[PDB]
């Protein structure tokens, strides 16, 4: 699924995301934005061999289970295919669990260069 901009902030928001560890919606609707252009079917290999799954493109190396990852972690305890539905509801509960490992929204390397520091709340702008 492709969502719209305000359609994936307004799943967000319901999903508790909004604030969640001090993080305002605009910024989780941005590091989609650039994570996947807000495509829930997005996949992208990594230079180690694991890959990141779906709108938030969360890493298989420690977070969901691919079976193409050796040596990898799962712990959000899903298989990377979860992340890849039309229904959000794994992605934002293993997002959840990153952005409380300790370093933040800063684990989203397309946040942290694309959105940290600008004005992020233009991304939930007009949206009802
Ligand atoms: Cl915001
Ligand atoms: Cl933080
Ligand atoms: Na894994």
């Amino acid at each position: 699924k492709v969502f719209g901009r305000c359609e994936l902030a307004a799943a967000m928001k319901r999903h508790g995301l909004d604030n969640y560890r001090g993080y305002s919606l605009g910024n989780w609707v941005c590091a989609a934005k650039f994570e996947s252009n807000f495509n829930t079917q997005a996949t992208n290999r990594n230079t180690d061999g694991s890959t990141d799954y779906g709108i938030l493109q969360i890493n298989s190396r420690w977070w969901c289970n691919d079976g193409r990852t050796p040596g990898s972690r799962n712990l959000c305890n899903i298989p990377c295919s979860a992340l890849l539905s039309s229904d959000i509801t794994a992605s934002v509960n293993c997002a959840k669990k990153i952005v409380s490992d300790g370093n933040g929204m800063n684990a989203w390397v397309a946040w942290r260069n694309r959105c940290k520091g600008t004005d992020v709340q233009a991304w939930i702008r007009g949206c009802r």
